[PDB]
């Protein structure tokens, strides 16, 4: 199936990478939100304590 | 080029996805590091260390 097959094997790889990308985006946005929340806690504490 | 063009478009997509995944992995590690630093600063502040 040479060229047909090679195309279908690339479709499968692309789907695999797209899923990995989706996982990393979801995890990075969670980390980014938690960082900003931690940063806001730092400045809030410092405003009241330092 | 129907099949030939579709194949080459996928070659391009795969190459772009691999680079986006590496970028995302880099930013994942950077976010985790910054989040860990922030969390330690919150801990210091909560025990009175400005």
């Amino acid at each position: 199936r040479d060229l047909e097959a090679a195309y279908n094997n690339l479709l499968r790889d692309k789907s695999a990478l797209e899923e990995e990308k989706r996982q990393l985006e979801q995890e990075n946005e969670d980390l980014a939100r938690r960082l900003e929340s931690s940063s806001e806690e730092v400045t809030r504490l410092r405003r009241g304590q330092c």
